């Protein structure tokens, strides 16, 4: 039996972070 | 006949979030 | 004869929470 492939493409980037803290108060 | 390569490497950490909702008002 | 190469891998984590809003009005 021959060897194993080599590794795959690199995966897709992750999504997007949520949205931060609110600010601070007026 | 060599089998599949190991997965490809985890893809980038996604980007950072928009910024938060406006502080409250003061 | 060497495999083929892998599948794509894992997707990546999501991102970090994003810097804090403006200043309130």
């Amino acid at each position: 039996p021959g060897p194993p492939g080599p590794p795959g493409p690199k995966g897709d980037q992750g999504e997007k972070g949520p949205p931060g803290p609110p600010g601070p108060p007026g």
